[PDB]
């Protein structure tokens, strides 16, 4: 009796606890359903998929650089030197059943994770989710955004590997050094002395699977909190107002749809990890100072850094005595571009004046200059991930190499002009295209007028039509336009039998009017509801 | 302007988001200001030291078994093989500023984790405060008592030492690989093959690190959210009932005490960390199969485990070509210690038959057979950790250690026994004692009856008194009774001038006056409240 075992279980549940009214309160919630509101959800299922996966990993990784001739199965690397580091992960790759994919899994879902943390950085930049309310919110994604960056850095650095450890010579060791004042005892507190230092992998180790993923998740909960009790801002649109949440409720759509989408993602994440090679480290060595590739080249997510590092025009000042490295301009660049990045809602409204609670999301293109500076910012972006690819694309698609740097120096301050001037006028433009559909209607098939020659394209307004042909303009409200009569009802009644056959005709004529009549009553109770709101 | 910034960052706070009930609600929260009910928070504060210096051990901890010669600067191990565990255990010892007082106080904190935990687990047991509701309380906390149990393991296991190797050697490889069934293949999947296997270091330190106190927070978050929301529950008193809680609220005077307490432990902990030397693993010898010493014992939290092994009388069986060693004795009676540890809320209301909602505890008094019950697990729990150390009392308390042996193997079903009737029959002579004092009044001084030589103690009694000099005997109300006028208000005003000086005769008087009428405005208020509840 599962009904009976149901009951009895919420009775005591309700009478050990109270968690009636907090239980419906959460399943009521409502969530908008749009789809870029998603785009969040696909990092944080990346982030529990790297958990699980990094669980795994550590039950047979051995973090030390204590030296030590392979002697295992894979041929190639027999009897040559290698850290303990490495040898567990050549392990993990052959000598553990699904230890390969369970690494490459993890791999695939960092890379994962930094490109939706990227992404849904965008939607919210552009859609001006960060106003008011959500500054906070934004300060701590963008501290997230870091977080994550460094630890997968520090994670495709732990199997001590000829490209990781490359990676890590160059960029920390390097870099570190560079620091004009302290820039030299922060190499030796880290590596604790000079680079090859024997605790550098145990303390990324640490770093990377209890110190960095715990501040993560901590942050993530954060996060969570306050998206939740921050009701989720939405679009403007029929019924969608400053003051409610337009959507689905927790419960039977949201949390359903939302947990099969988790499901893809892993399916998704996990069919990468099986198909696609990712991280090969048995072709890579064991880390040698001496040792090199054409390569070297970071995960995409710090390919930006190294693309700062690489296109950055060797400028080293000589103070008295002492030196002021190329690195170090990477450096302070890095601090103004999270600086940046997590004071613009802040720098934004200084700019504008905007103090106002702001629930509904504002269009990219609605916002012009917002738009074109986040688009003059991916940009550069962009150009420096493509100026650390530098190498390889010259490589392979023939362009000289120093033609290729000296385009990303250059681009790096003519690209992102360009895309700044191309995404202001398209926003424009789309505003403008807007308003035509607006005072015209949408645009149909021509027609020729019957007494004379003229061609018409027949338009479709969308509101209240004039005495006479032409329609009363509607007024903007922030909500898309229907462009096409495609997604107005307009040729959207397919015989409703099957792929190869039909249906009887009084079963097709029930389904088809039963579903005109569901989207009109659905039309008509937005409709309603929005009149309610004000009239 | 402090006040002004306040202000402003308050209104700040309620415009991005509303918290102002919700902060109001956790604000005024009562909490009961019982001594015994901070017992959970030593053992929460000293987690939060745990991890506080556990990361700071991270940061220097290299878990392998990769061998090394130490080279280091501890003369007395020089040019020893050893793993690299014990290297950098040596080395946070010795090489690192302040490493020693933090793994010596990371270890303090382990060992009061654990006293504090079972301190709270005698607290909650004795005092009822798991039936009915806080039932699921108790069990999450009895996983959390193991869990901290099996993490204190791992810890102390964590530097490949002498000591520790050799109870991990008996504890983790014998009962192990002695059950019937599956004993090897268990062994084989956590060492990664024989016992020496080089994953068994890397393997305990993401456990101890990360997997176990990972599960160890989630369930100290469940503990304390379902403490906060299933109001703390108290004992009887005056103004105290089942549906309601006496005490202080959290902002002014709960939370500054509970800081403060938090601040007292963890001086505690560093006073300790300094003055007392904890595991010298410098003296103890890195793992060698070989060797050995003679005190061989866990931490007092696994000593009753230990003790259990030691004591069981060598019961072997061997089915058809098969071995049934004695480890695996230990491991059902772990097993069945454990299961009747979280399953005992339930066998106590399946026995009794009270499922009724309980806020108010009853003193371990008021419940004989439960006081009792416990009485004699603490007995046995007892008898056990002094059977594990048998060797050094044995060893410095002359007493031959076959005699230990069997003192512990006897009283593990005598002492048991013997402890609890003595408990039965003094929870029932306390019961006798409060009953005794209700009926005649507190006991004082003798005095001489006037006509005839009768000695009387001269009572004084606690609640009206009847025509005669006998008073009207009260009924229990599950509350102590003050068994000395000492703690009535009889002889307790000193001069208030100071220890070598006194104060102007205006001054004591106004003090002592003020002090009597809040002890008055007080017990009237209780009184007060207590009439309207029950009237
Ligand atoms: C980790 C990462 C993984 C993801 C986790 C993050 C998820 C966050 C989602 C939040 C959802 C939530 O908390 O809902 C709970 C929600 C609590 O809030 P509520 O009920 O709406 O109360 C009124 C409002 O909270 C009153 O609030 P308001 O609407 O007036 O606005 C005030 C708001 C102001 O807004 C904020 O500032 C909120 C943001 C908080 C900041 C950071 C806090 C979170 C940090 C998390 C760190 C994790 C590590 O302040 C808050 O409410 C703060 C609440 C903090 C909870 C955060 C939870 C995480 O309700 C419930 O408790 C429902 C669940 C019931 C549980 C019992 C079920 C049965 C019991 C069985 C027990 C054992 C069975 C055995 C038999
Ligand atoms: C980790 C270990 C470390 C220790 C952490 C544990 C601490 C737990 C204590 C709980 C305290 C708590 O949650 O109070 C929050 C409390 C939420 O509850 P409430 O407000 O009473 O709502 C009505 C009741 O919750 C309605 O509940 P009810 O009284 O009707 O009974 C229903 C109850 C049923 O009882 C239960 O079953 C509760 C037990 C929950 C089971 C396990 C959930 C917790 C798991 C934690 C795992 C951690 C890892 O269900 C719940 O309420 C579940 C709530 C779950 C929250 C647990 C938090 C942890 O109120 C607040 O949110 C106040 C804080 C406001 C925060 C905003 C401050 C300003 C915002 C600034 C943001 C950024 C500034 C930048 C500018
Ligand atoms: C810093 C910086 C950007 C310096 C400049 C170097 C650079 C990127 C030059 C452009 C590269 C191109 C497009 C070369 C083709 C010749 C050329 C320049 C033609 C004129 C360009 C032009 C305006 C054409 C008009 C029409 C048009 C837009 C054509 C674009 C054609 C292309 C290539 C579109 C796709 C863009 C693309 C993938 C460029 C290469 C970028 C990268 C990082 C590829 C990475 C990559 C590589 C390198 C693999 O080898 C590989 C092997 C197996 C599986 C996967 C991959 C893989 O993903
Ligand atoms: C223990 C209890 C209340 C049980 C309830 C009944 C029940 C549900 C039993 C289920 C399972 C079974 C079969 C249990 C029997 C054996 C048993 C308890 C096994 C599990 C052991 C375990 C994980 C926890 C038991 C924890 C417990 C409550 C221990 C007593 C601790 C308390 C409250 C002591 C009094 C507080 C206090 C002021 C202490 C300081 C004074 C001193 C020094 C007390 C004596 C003392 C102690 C207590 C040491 O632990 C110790 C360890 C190492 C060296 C020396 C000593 C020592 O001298
Ligand atoms: C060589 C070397 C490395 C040396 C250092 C060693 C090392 C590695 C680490 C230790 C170093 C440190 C940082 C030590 C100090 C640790 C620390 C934070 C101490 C704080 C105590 C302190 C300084 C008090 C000052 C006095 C004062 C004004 C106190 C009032 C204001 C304060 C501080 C209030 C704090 C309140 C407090 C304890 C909050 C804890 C937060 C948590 C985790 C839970 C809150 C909480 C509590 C506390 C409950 O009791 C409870 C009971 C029932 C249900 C729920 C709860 C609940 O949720
Ligand atoms: C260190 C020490 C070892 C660790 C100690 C912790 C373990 C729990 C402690 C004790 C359990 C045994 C309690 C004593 C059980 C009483 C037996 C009885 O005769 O039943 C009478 C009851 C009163 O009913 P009544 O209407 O008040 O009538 C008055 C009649 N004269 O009946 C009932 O409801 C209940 C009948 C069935 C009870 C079954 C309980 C045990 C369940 C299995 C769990 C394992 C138990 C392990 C035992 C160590
Ligand atoms: C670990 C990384 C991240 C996780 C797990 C995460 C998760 C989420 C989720 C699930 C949402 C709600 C759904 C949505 O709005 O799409 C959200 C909203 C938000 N995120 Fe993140 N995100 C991450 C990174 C970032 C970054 C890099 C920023 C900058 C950021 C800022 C915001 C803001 C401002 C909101 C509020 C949007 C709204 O109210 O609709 N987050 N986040
Ligand atoms: C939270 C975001 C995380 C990111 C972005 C991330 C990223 C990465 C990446 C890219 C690798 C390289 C894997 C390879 O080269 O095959 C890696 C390795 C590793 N990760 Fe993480 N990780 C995260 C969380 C975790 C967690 C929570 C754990 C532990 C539970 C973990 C444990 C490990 C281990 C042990 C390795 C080394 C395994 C190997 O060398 O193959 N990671 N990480
Ligand atoms: C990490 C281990 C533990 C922590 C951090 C912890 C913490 C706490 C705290 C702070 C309280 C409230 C204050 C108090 O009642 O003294 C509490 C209550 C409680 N604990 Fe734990 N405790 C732990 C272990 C245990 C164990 C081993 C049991 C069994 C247990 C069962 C309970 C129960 C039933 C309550 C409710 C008491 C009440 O409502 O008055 N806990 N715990
Ligand atoms: C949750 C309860 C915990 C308990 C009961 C516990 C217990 C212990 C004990 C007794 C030791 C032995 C220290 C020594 O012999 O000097 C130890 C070592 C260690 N613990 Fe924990 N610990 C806990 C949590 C943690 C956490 C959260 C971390 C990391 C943040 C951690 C990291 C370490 C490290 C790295 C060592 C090795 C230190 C050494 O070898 O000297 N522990 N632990
Ligand atoms: C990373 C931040 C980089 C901070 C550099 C701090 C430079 C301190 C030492 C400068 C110096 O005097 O050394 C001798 C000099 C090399 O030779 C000359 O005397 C003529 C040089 C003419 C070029 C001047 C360009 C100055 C640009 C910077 C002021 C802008 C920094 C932003």
């Amino acid at each position: 009796d599962f009904a009976k075992l149901a009951a009895a279980q919420g009775d005591a549940i309700d009478s050990r606890y109270h968690p009636s009214a907090a239980v419906r309160r959460q399943l009521n919630k409502v969530f908008p359903t749009h789809w870029s509101f998603l785009l969040g959800e696909i990092a944080l299922y990346s982030f529990i998929i790297l958990l699980l996966t990094g669980v795994w990993l550590t039950l047979f990784f051995d973090p030390s650089m204590a030296h030590v001739t392979y002697d295992g199965v894979y041929q190639p690397l027999r009897g040559v030197q290698m850290s303990r580091a490495y040898e567990t992960a050549l392990d993990i790759s052959f000598e553990v059943r699904g230890g390969l994919f369970v690494r490459q899994v993890h791999h695939w879902a960092a890379l994962m994770f930094a490109a939706s943390i990227m992404v849904h950085l965008a939607r919210i930049f552009f859609t001006g989710a960060f106003r008011r309310p959500r500054e906070a919110n934004w300060v701590i994604g963008s501290l997230l955004l870091i977080l994550a960056m460094f630890e997968g850095f520090f994670g495709y650095s732990l199997p001590d590997d000829l490209l990781s450890g490359t990676g890590i010579r160059a960029a920390l060791s390097g870099i570190t050094m560079g620091i004009p004042v302290i820039g030299t005892w922060m190499h030796w507190a880290l590596f604790g002395g000079d680079f090859p230092g024997e605790i550098l992998i145990p303390r990324l180790y640490a770093l990377h699977i209890l110190l960095i993923p715990g501040i993560i998740l901590a942050l993530i909960g954060a996060h969570l909190a306050l998206v939740w009790f921050q009701k989720h801002t939405q679009f403007p649109g029929p019924g969608r107002t400053e003051t409610n949440v337009v959507g689905v409720r927790v419960m039977p759509v949201f949390a359903v749809k939302s947990g099969a989408f988790f499901a893809m993602i892993t399916g998704v994440l996990g069919l990468m990890g099986g198909l696609l090679t990712i991280n090969p480290i048995w072709n890579l060595g064991p880390y040698k100072p001496s040792q090199v590739s054409a390569g070297s080249q970071p995960d995409f997510y710090m390919m930006w850094t190294d693309g700062l590092i690489r296109l950055w025009p060797a400028w080293e000042f000589y103070p008295f005595g002492h030196t002021i490295p190329q690195g170090v301009w990477v450096a302070v660049g890095m601090g103004l571009v999270f600086a940046l990045l997590i004071a613009y809602p802040f720098i934004e409204k200084k700019v504008t004046g905007d103090d106002a609670h702001h629930n509904l999301l504002q269009r990219p293109r609605d916002v012009p200059v917002r738009t074109a500076i986040g688009s003059m910012a991916i940009a550069l972006y962009l150009l420096l991930t493509f100026a650390c690819m530098n190498d390889i694309i010259a490589l392979k698609f023939h362009i000289s190499l120093n033609a290729t740097t000296w385009i990303g120096r250059i681009g790096m301050v003519v690209l992102p002009a360009i895309v700044y001037f191309v995404a202001y006028r398209w926003a424009i433009s789309l505003q403008r295209s807007d308003r035509e559909v607006l005072e015209h209607g949408v645009e149909t098939g021509i027609i020729k007028r019957l007494p004379h020659g003229a061609y018409v394209e027949l338009h479709q307004p969308l509101g209240p039509v004039d005495e006479h042909g032409h329609p009363i303009p509607l007024e903007y409200a922030g909500a898309p336009l229907p462009k096409r009569m495609n997604k107005l009802g307009s040729g959207g009644a397919p015989g409703t039998g099957s792929f190869l056959f039909p249906d009887p005709a009084v079963e097709h004529e029930a389904l088809t009017e039963a579903a005109h009549a569901s989207e009109h009553k659905s039309l008509t109770a937005l409709k309603e509801h929005q009149d309610r709101i004000h009239g």
